[PDB]
Order: C-alpha cells, then sequence, then structure tokens
C-alpha cells in the first residue's frame, strides 16, 4: 500500500531508507507453497467447507490465526534455542567476548519468553474471535430458515392465493421476522463489542510487547559498547576485561525498568 | 345441568312439562357404544395420536365435529327418504289423506333441504375452526423449542458456570422469549377473533334455520286443519274433499313467507 504513483510495486523510501539502504532480497525464499505443506492447508481448506456459509470466513479467519500462533510457537521456542546455542557457541572464546555473548542470549531469552506472553494474548484474542465466530454461526441458522421459508410462501402463492397453509406461513414468517430482526441487532452489537475489545486488546498488547522489546533492544545496544572493537597486532595481548560489574549493572537496570515498566509508563507517544 | 337440587338427575320440568307430562324413554336404546362402532372411533382414537400435544384437544374436537357433519348427512338424506316413502305410501288412500299427506311430505322435503344447507354452515364452522387448529399446531412447535432451551441451558448451568456454549444459548433464548411472545399474542388475537366469528356464525345459522323450520311447522299445524277428524259410519260415504285450493292457498304463501324470510324480520326475541 506504501508503494508510490507509478507502474511498480515499490514502497515509497522512509528517511531510514534514506539514511541506510535497504538491503537485497532475503535468499531464504524456497521453492514451495508457503503455507506449511498440504499437512498445514488441510485445516486452511477444512475452514472452507460445509458450514453455515456466513462463519466460513470467520471461522477460516479463525484457523489461519490459529496457524499464525503454532509458527509463532515455532519461532519462539527455537529462537531460545537459538540463544542457548549462541551461549554454548561463546563459552569458548575471549572473556569479554563470552560475558557480552552471554548477555545478549540472556537478552534473546527475555525476547523469547516475551513472545510467548504475546502468544497467551495472541490466543486470547483468537478465543474472542472463536467467540464471535460462533454467535455468528448460531445466528446464521434464523436468516437461514427465514430465506426458505419466504422462498416456500412465494411458490404456494403462485400455486394459489387461498391456501390455508398460504396464511399459516405467513403468520409464522412475521414471527420469524421480528426474531431475525431481533438476532440481527443483538448480533451486530456483539459483533461490534467483542470487535472493538478484543482489536483494542490486541494492539495494547503487541504496542507492550514491541515497545518493551525496543526497550530491551535498546539496553542491549548499550550494553555492547563494553566490548573493545580496536584491533589488537599479533603478538602480545590486550589488557585483561574487568567490566563485569558494568555489564551486571546494566543488566540490573535492564530488570528493573523491565519490572517498573506499566501502561501509564508508555514513553511511545503518537502524534 | 337443569337437575334441581335433590340427588337425582332429573331436569325440573318446565311449563310446557306440566302441560304435557314428558314421554317414556325411547326404546331404540340398543346395546352398542354409540359412537359408530370401532369403524367410527378409529378417528377419535387417531385424534388422541402422535401430535404437537397442544391442538389434540382442538384436532379431536374437529374430527368429532366430523362425524357430527357425518351423522346429520346420515339423517338429511335419509330423512328426505322417508318423506318419499311417506307420500309412495299416502298414494292409494283417500283423497284429502293423500293431499295433506304429500303436502306434509314436501314439508319434509323443505325441511330436509335446510338441514343440507345447515350441514354446509356447519362445515363453515368446522373450516373455521381447522384454520384455528391449524395455527395453533404451528405455534406449538415455538413453545416446544422454548422448554427444550430453557432444560439444556439449566443443565449446562449445572455443568459448569463458564461455558461459551451457555451464553450463546441464553442469548438464543433471549430471541426464542420474544418471538414466543409475539407468536403467543397473535395466537391469542387470531384464536379470539377465529372463536367469536365462527361461533356468532355458527350460532346466527342454526337460530336462523331452527326458526324457519318453526315458521314451517306452524304452516303445516295449520294445514292439518284442512282434514276432518269426525268419525263416519259404516256405509255411506262423506262428502268428498274439495279443499285443494285451500291447501294450495296454504303451500303458496308457506313459499312467499319462506322466499321473505330475512334476518331483519327475526320474530324470535330474547328477553
Amino acid at each position: 500500500m506504501h508503494r508510490t504513483y507509478s507502474l511498480r510495486n515499490s514502497r515509497a523510501p522512509t528517511a531510514s531508507q534514506l539514511q541506510n539502504p535497504p538491503p537485497p532480497p532475503s535468499t531464504t525464499k524456497g521453492r514451495f507453497f508457503g503455507k506449511g505443506g498440504l499437512a498445514y492447508s488441510f485445516r486452511r481448506s477444512a475452514a472452507g467447507a460445509f458450514g453455515p456459509e456466513l462463519s466460513r470466513k470467520l471461522s477460516q479467519l479463525v484457523k489461519i490465526e490459529k496457524n499464525v500462533l503454532r509458527s509463532m510457537e515455532l519461532t519462539a521456542n527455537e529462537r531460545r534455542d537459538a540463544a542457548k546455542q549462541l551461549s554454548i557457541w561463546g563459552l569458548e572464546n575471549d572473556d569479554d567476548v563470552s560475558d557480552i555473548t552471554d548477555k545478549l542470549g540472556v537478552l534473546i531469552y527475555e525476547v523469547s519468553e516475551l513472545d510467548d506472553q504475546f502468544i497467551d494474548r495472541y490466543d486470547q484474542y483468537r478465543l474472542t474471535l472463536k467467540s464471535i465466530r460462533d454467535i455468528e454461526g448460531s445466528v446464521q441458522p434464523s436468516r437461514d430458515r427465514k430465506d426458505k421459508i419466504t422462498d416456500k410462501i412465494a411458490y404456494l402463492k403462485y400455486k394459489d392465493p387461498q391456501s390455508p397453509k398460504i396464511e399459516v406461513l405467513e403468520q409464522e414468517l412475521v414471527r420469524a421476522e421480528a426474531e431475525s430482526l431481533v438476532a440481527e441487532a443483538q448480533l451486530s452489537n456483539i459483533t461490534r463489542s467483542k470487535l472493538r475489545a478484543a482489536f483494542n486488546y490486541q494492539f495494547d498488547s503487541i504496542i507492550e510487547h514491541s515497545e518493551k522489546i525496543a526497550l530491551i533492544a535498546g539496553y542491549g545496544k548499550a550494553l555492547l559498547e563494553l566490548l573493545d572493537d580496536s584491533p589488537v597486532t599479533p603478538g602480545e595481548t590486550r589488557p585483561a576485561y574487568d567490566g563485569y560489574e558494568a555489564s551486571k549493572q546494566i543488566i540490573i537496570d535492564a530488570e528493573s525498568a523491565l519490572n517498573e515498566w506499566t501502561l501509564d509508563s508508555a514513553q511511545v507517544k503518537p502524534t
């Protein structure tokens, strides 16, 4: 949607893009459907199946959100595995390198834990959407019966103008219309309420998790200053790294700001 | 209901009973069920069968009314047969006797025709009751579903206090309650309207037919004065009967009053 007014689907570069040019496209693009294969697309296909034809789209969205959740669960546990592997690799290295890589590993572990909490809040969002899907599916048969009744009464009117069955189904249809009006009014109310609440909670969760992980990334950037990037000539060895206390103080302050973080202290501000 | 305040089911004698004592009970009481046998009771039994349990009584009443109609049809055609047989018997008799019995036969034929018209109006009454029975039967499943839903939601509340299914069925039950309120309001309205109209028409039909047949009976009583009841001694023969013109004038006046009869000219008056 950010594409410029040209013939190319090229997004307009932001100030960050001008500051640092965008990198080349990733080489990880594999020759695959990109939906987890037929095994993971079985759920997607089953979403588009014999349903109430009304919550079909909503049920499909819910099951797609379940796929989202499964993928995020896959990238959280295996990311914390990556952090563990990074610490294991940094075990046998320079003392400053080992300390700094262990601190980066623990920061990534914090990242994975926040991802898991975001996953739980995502499941709350998905459960609210499941509730709205189920109430919509329960309210659909009312309108289905309404459509069937109006079609049958139209056919009966075609057959003759004085069948008692005609008047009886008209009398039942005036009841069905009122019940369907009430059902659709409450359906609109519940859909609006669930939609607003679920998406407000979802956006609050994502902004909280994202600003928290950004607060973590800033602390990690500050921590990365401890190691010295000055190259050392072959032969003599550089002085030993004694910044253990500084790194521990940095991680302590990061923990303190992490625990102190609250919705009131949301330094992110729109304009 | 007219029984006196005693231990016997003996009705209080009216002024007619004092004027002429009641006759002995009829000897036509046969040793039978009195419902036309099992063949004619098959319909009555089928009325009390797998129905909506609400219009069961009304459907039974309708089918009983059908039995009423069939019996009345049996006694109308066969009564006109009796009138024909009476004329055939009076064929070979005295001239005055033959004329008077032919006039009584034609009066009974008029009676049978009025009975047939009353039967048609009775069928109108029965059709209105069929309509009310059918709308009541169509409205019963609403309350049946209401009862089933409230029982199921009570059981689900017993199981747990937070099942989503519980809230969904409560939301559908608040719709079902409103639709059932509307259905019962229109059911009461239609029942009152059909009941009042059908029974007012039925009572107007019965009073019209009855006062007409009474107007016929009075004319027949006046006509019976033509024949002479004075006994004749054996031997000589009484003078010939020349009252053909008087009888024809009586029947002409009866026809004129029959055609002139209208609801406005209803000389029967309550007090």
